C-alpha cells in the first residue's frame, strides 16, 4: 500500500524454500541439471542469472513500477550498458550539466565507437526539440543534476521522446524512487547509482536499471549477459539489505535538508544555494509537481577556497569523502574535486565558484547538523 | 623461488596495518581524505580502487610475471574492457573457434560499434599473416580452445603482432599462470575468466587482466574506471583465497588427465579423443613448448545422442552442469548445450558431433574418476 | 551530541589505514608478528581479539555509556558468559518471566554446575531484598519482560545490589540503548540479544554486553577467551552496520506503537492489552522515569486460540516467524509457541491465555499496520 | 568411495531448490511458518538451527564416519560443550600436555563449578587405569598433543573407557578427519579446532563435533542451543569450501614434513627432533596403527633463545605468528609464547627448551621450504 510497506514488502526478499525471511546469498557460479536443458529454477550460470541478483533486480523494478530490474556492478556499468542499445552513428542528447562519470564515458569512450552526444540545457524542455535530429535516438536525463541541483521536466521529456521516437532515459540516484518514478512520468528507462541512496551505507558500489519495456528488457539483458558487468551477490544482499530503511532515511534527510536551508538563507557568510526546494530555484514547480520529497544533496556559495577550506576543518559532523547518500553527512568543493581540469574561468562562467560547496546531508540529528555547521560558518 | 612458493608468497594479501595474515575485505564505497586530495593510502573511491580489489589485481600480475592487473566483475567483462581499446573501423583477428561469449560480444555487440572481426584457424600462424589488413590493430588468441582443445603457438602470434605493430591478447583460462605465461613469450596482455580454475570452487564469476606495458595498463584503467565493470571486495577475497590452492589443484586435475585419456583411448566406446597431450594432435610439440602441464578439459566421441546422455546418467562422481575448473568432475555435451543454435550439418563439419562429450576433471580421486568414467562407457 | 548523531559518530568504525568510511571485515584468524611478543595494532590471534568484532564491541560500549564492550556468538552465549562469573554455591536471583531460554540456561545447564537460581517478581522491588541469601552474588532484570511487558525499577534494583554486594544485570534487549541505559542508573552489567533490534534486519544471530567496571570487563573477557562463544568479523559488520539506523528505526516503531494501541484498545473483539505505555500498566511511572521511549513488542487478547490463528490468516503485513525486531512486523501466538510446554491451568493463571497475541511492530507505514490490524479484528 | 572423492562428494553442500553448486548462505535469524507448528524445511531460528551451519554440520559428521555433526563459534567453544556433558562432582581425566587453552578452560573456569580435572601420562594407558575414580566421567585425549607431539593409543583408551563407563573424547586437530578417525575406533565424541587445518586458509575461527552416539548427539544438540556458541553462516561457507582441498593440503604437507625432518635429523646446529614419523619416537608404532598419513606441526631444538630468533628472522617463507594449519608455513618458540607463564626449571624439565622451535608446515614448495631451513640453520 504506502510507500514504506512496499519498501519492506515489495519484491521477492525470502526464501520459498526454507522460508528465511531474508534472501540467501548465491555465492555460486554454476548450477546442478537434473537433464540436459531442465533447469530446476530457472537458474544455469551466474553470470546469466543468480538468485540473490535476481532478488535485487525485482526490488528495483517494484519500487520503480517497471518490470525488468537490472543489477550492474555500478552505476556507470548500468549508463554503459544502457548506452550500449545504440549503434554506430546514433546520436544522443544529455542535459549539458550530467554527472561526471557520464559524460566522461560518452565524450571519451563511446565516441571513439561512433556514438554522438550533445549536451543541452533541458530546464527548458524545447531545447531537447531543437537538438533532435534525423540519427537521434536516446533522450538522457538527470534531474536533479549535480552540483546546481538543475530541474528538468520528466513529463514533458517524455512526451518529446515518444513523439520523435527516442528511447527516453532518467538517471533517478537523486531522487530515489521514495520520492520519484520516472517510469510512471511516460519515461522508458530508469537507472541509479545504487553506490549512494539506495544502498545508503557507503559500503556497496552498484548500479540498478528499470524498465517496463519488454523489447527494451530483452536487449538490456542481451547487453548484460555479453558485456558481464554484473553485481556479485554478496553485493546484491546489502543492497536489498540497505534498501529496508530507504524511507526512513529520506525522511530524516529531508527534515534536515529543510532546516539547513532556512539556516544557510539566513546566514550572512553564505551567498547563493542552490536546492530544488527553494521557491525561487528555476522549474521549481516542475519538481514539486514530478516528485514528492527532496534530495539531500545542496550546493552554496561561500566567499572563496579558503573560506571553504575553513567550512571543512571547523565542521564537527560533516566528512571530507566523495560519494553522496551515506549515513554520514559528508561534504566537498566541487572546484577542487571534480571540476578542477576545467579552466578557472569556464568553471566560474557555469557557477563552479571557488567557494561553491557541496553537503550530502546524512540521518544526523538535525539540530546538530544545523548548530555545527552555523557555528562553523561563524568562523567565517 | 618454485612456483607452489609463489602461489602462497607472490603478490600483496596480508593487511600491512594489523599483520593480518589475510586480505581484509574492504567492504566500502569511500574514503576520508585527511585535507582536499590528501589520501591516506591512495584511495578515494572503490570504482576507482579498493584495497581487496588491488590485492587480487597484485596476485595476477605477479603469477603472470606481469606489471599490472585488472580485476572485472566477470570474463566477459575482462574481454570487453580489452576490446574497448580499439575504435570504430579498427580490425581484430581471433582463432576461429573462441569461447561461445567472445564470439558473442564481438559479432552482436561491437560490430554495431564499427569493430570489424575476423575469425581464422591460428594453428597454423601465417593464416594471422593473409588475414591482416591495414586496419588490423589487435590479435586475440585462446590456446587451448573450447571444445576441441586446438592449440596456438604463442610466441610466433606474439612476433607477428610486433611486426605488424598489433595488440597481442592471450586468453590464458584453460592453462592458468600455472602451466602457461604468455607475457613472458611477448604478448602484450593476458586475461582469464577466473569464474573457471582460479577462484577454483565454481563459487565467484570474475575476469582478471594482466600487462607489463605501461601504456596499455592507463588505457585499462581509464576504460575499466568509466565503463564500471569491476569485481567487488568480497568476490575478490574468495579469487585470493582460491587461488593459494591453485598449484596443487592443477597438478591433482593433471594426475587424473593423464589416467582418465589412457583409460578413454583404450575403451571401444570411443572414437576420437581431444587434448594436446596426446602426441598426434595438431601442434603437441608447440603445447610442450610453451606451457608445462595441461589443461583439465577433454573432448572425446561416443556413438551419438543418445550415448552421451546415458554416459551422463551411469557416472556417479561427473555432474552436469555449465562452466569448468571446479573441484567437482563436470560434464556436458556441446552440440545440445554450447552449440545448439548452429544446423546440425554445420556442427558436424566442425566436429562437434552429436556424440561429442566435454569433461571438465575435478580433484577427486584419480582412480575413482578413471573407473566410474570407464563403468559408465561400459554400460554402452 | 544527540542520540541520532551518536549512533552515526560513537565508536571506530573507519579504518585508520586506508580511511576506508566503513568497518573492514578481517577474515582473519592470526597476524603476523615483527618480533615474538611484538604486535603491530595489538592483535595476535582472532578468538581473543579480531578488528571488526573490537569495532562492534566499541560501538556497543560508546551507545550504553560504558567503557568495555564484548560481542558473542548469540544472545544466550553473552547470558552464559556473565552467568560463569559465579561459581557453584553462588546463587542468583532472576525476575520470575525472565526469558524462557534465559529460565532454560539457569535451571537445566548451570543448576548442574551447582549455581542455585531464585525467580522472584521484581516489579516490586522489595522482593528483591527477601530473596537475598548469603550466598547471592547476581541480580538479573529484564525490563520489559516477554510476553506481558512488566516492568522494574532498574535504579532501585541497582541500589539494592550495591547494598547487598551483587553484580547487577540487566537484559535490555527489548529498549535498545536508543531508549534505556542500564549503566546510567548504576548497573554493572548490561546485555542484548542483538539478534533484535540493534541488528534491526533479521539476518545476524549476535549478543553484546557492556559494563564500566574495569574488573568485571577482565573477568568477562578472561571467559570469552576461554569458553569461545564470540562473533565472527562478517556478523560483526553486518551489526554495526544495522545499528546506523536504530535510532530512525525504534523512532518509526514508535509511532506506530502508539497508533495500534489506540486502535487494540478501542476495538470490540480484544480485551486486556499489555504494554508499558498504557497508563494503568504496573509500575507506568517507573518505566517513564528511566526510559524515553518504548520496546515495539505488544501483547494483547482475543477470545481463544482459533481467534488468534485467524488474526494471523487475516492479516497481510503480519508475518508469522520468530524472534522480533524485524523491519517487518512479526506475530505469533505465546501459548503454542514459547509457552506450550508448560501445563494449560498455570499458563491461564500466568496470563498466558490461549488468545494471548504478541506482535513486533516493524517500521512499515503505520496507518497500513493499524488498518491492516483492525480489518483482521474485525472479522472476528 | 576413496577420501580425496569423499571430500568433494561428501555431505550436503548443493542446494537442492536451485540447483546451486555450492550451499547457499543464509544470513539469516528466523524463517516463515506456514502454520503456526509447521515448519517448510525444519527451520526456525538460527541459534537452533541454519541450512549453512547443517551443510558443513553434515560434512564433519560425514568425514569423520559420525552421525551428527556440530558447529560451534570456535575450537575451545566446541570443548567447552562436551565438557558442559558433566555435572559438579563429576571428574575427567585429560593427557599431561593438553593444549593450553584446554588446560585453562577446565582448570580455570570449570572447576570453578564442581568440575575435577586430573592430568596423565596417556602414552602409557595404564595410566589412566591408575586415575580412574568413582566419579570419573569422561577421558579426553589429544594425540598427537602440542608442541611435543605425544602419541596416545586411540583403540585402548575407547576400550577402557566403555570398560568403566566413561565418555572417551579425542581432540582430532593435529590430524585432521584426512588419516585419523576416532569414531572408526570406538570413540564416543570426536572434535577439532577448524582454526587450523580443516578451514586451512587462516581466515576461520571455528569448532566442529561430531558423534554417532543419540542420546550424546541430543545432549549437545540442548546443550549448543541453550548456551550458544554457534558458528556463523559466512564462517560456515568458507569451512566448506576450505575442507574441498584438505586432502589435496595434507598430502603437499606431509611430502614437505617428510623431507623436512631428514634435513633436521642431518643438521649439526639441530638437536632433538619431536614427529611420530621418527621410528624412534614414543608410540610411533602405535601412531602408524592408528593414523595413515602425519601432522604437518614439527619440534626441533636449537641451542637457545638467540639461535630461535636467528632463525626466525633468518627465514624467507616461514613466518611469525599463532596458529597452525595455514597454507603459509608457521614458525614460533614455544618457551616464550605458549609457555612463558611456567617457570624456566619446570620449562626445561618437560622439554620446552628455550631453543625449541615448532614449525607447521605449508603448502609452499617442498625444495623451497627444505632449503629456507637449512640456510637459515646454516647461519647458526
Ligand atoms: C503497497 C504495495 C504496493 C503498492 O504499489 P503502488 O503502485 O505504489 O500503489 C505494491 N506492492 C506491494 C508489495 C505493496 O506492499
Ligand atoms: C618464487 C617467487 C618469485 C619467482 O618469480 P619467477 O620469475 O617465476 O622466478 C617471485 N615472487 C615471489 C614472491 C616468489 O616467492
Ligand atoms: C553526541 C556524542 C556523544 C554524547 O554522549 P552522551 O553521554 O550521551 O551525551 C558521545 N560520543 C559521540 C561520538 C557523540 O557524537
Ligand atoms: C567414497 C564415499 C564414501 C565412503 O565412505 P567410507 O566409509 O570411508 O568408505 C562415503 N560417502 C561418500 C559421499 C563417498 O563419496
Ligand atoms: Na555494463
Ligand atoms: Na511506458
Ligand atoms: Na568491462
Ligand atoms: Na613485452
Ligand atoms: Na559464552
Ligand atoms: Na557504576
Ligand atoms: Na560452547
Ligand atoms: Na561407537
Amino acid at each position: 500500500s504506502n510507500k514504506k510497506t512496499k519498501l519492506i514488502h515489495g519484491g521477492h526478499t525470502t526464501d520459498d524454500y526454507t522460508g528465511a525471511v531474508t534472501t540467501p546469498i548465491y555465492q555460486t557460479s554454476t548450477y546442478l541439471q537434473d537433464d540436459i536443458g531442465d533447469l530446476r529454477q530457472g537458474y544455469e550460470y551466474s553470470r546469466t542469472a543468480n538468485p540473490t541478483r535476481s532478488s535485487v533486480e525485482s526490488v528495483i523494478a517494484t519500487l520503480e513500477n517497471g518490470k525488468h530490474g537490472f543489477a550492474f556492478s555500478s552505476g556507470v556499468a548500468a549508463i554503459s550498458a544502457v548506452v550500449m542499445l545504440l549503434d554506430k552513428g546514433d546520436h544522443i542528447i544529455l542535459n549539458s550539466d550530467v554527472y561526471g562519470g557520464t559524460n566522461r564515458a560518452l565524450t571519451k569512450v563511446f565516441t571513439r565507437f561512433g556514438i554522438e552526444v550533445d549536451f543541452v540545457d533541458t530546464t527548458h524542455t524545447d531545447s531537447i526539440v531543437q537538438a533532435i535530429r534525423p540519427t537521434t535516438k536516446m533522450l538522457f536525463i538527470e534531474t536533479p543534476s549535480n552540483p546546481l541541483l538543475r530541474v528538468t521536466d520528466i513529463k514533458k521529456s517524455a512526451e518529446i521522446a515518444k513523439e520523435h521516437g527516442l528511447i527516453s532515459v532518467v538517471d533517478n540516484t537523486f531522487m530515489t524512487p521514495y520520492y520519484q518514478n520516472p517510469l510512471d512520468l511516460g519515461i522508458d528507462i530508469v537507472l541509479h547509482s545504487a553506490t549512494k541512496y539506495l544502498g545508503g551505507h557507503s559500503d556497496v558500489v552498484a548500479g540498478l536499471v528499470a524498465t517496463s519495456d519488454d523489447k527494451l528488457a530483452e536487449r538490456l539483458a542481451f547487453i548484460s549477459n555479453s558485456t558481464g558487468g554484473i553485481l556479485g551477490p554478496q553485493d546484491s544482499y546489502l543492497l536489498v539489505r540497505g534498501i529496508k530503511t530507504l524511507g526512513l532515511r529520506m525522511e530524516q534527510i529531508n527534515r534536515s535538508v529543510i532546516e539547513i536551508i532556512k539556516m544557510l538563507q539566513a546566514h550572512p557568510a553564505v551567498q547563493q544555494v542552490f536546492h530544488p526546494s527553494i521557491e525561487s530555484h528555476l522549474n521549481h514547480d516542475v519538481h514539486m509537481a514530478q516528485a514528492d520529497g527532496h534530495t539531500g544533496v545542496i550546493a552554496f556559495e561561500v566567499k572563496n577556497t579558503e573560506s571553504a577550506k575553513q567550512l571543512i576543518k571547523a565542521t564537527s559532523y560533516y566528512t571530507l569523502a566523495e560519494s553522496l547518500g551515506a549515513v554520514e553527512s559528508l561534504i566537498s568543493v566541487p572546484a577542487l574535486m571534480t571540476h578542477a581540469s576545467i579552466p578557472a574561468d569556464i568553471r566560474a562562467k557555469e557557477g563552479i565558484t571557488d567557494g561553491l560547496v557541496r553537503i550530502s546531508v546524512g540521518i544526523e540529528d538535525t539540530e546538530d547538523l544545523v548548530d555545527d555547521l552555523k557555528q562553523a560558518l561563524d568562523t567565517l
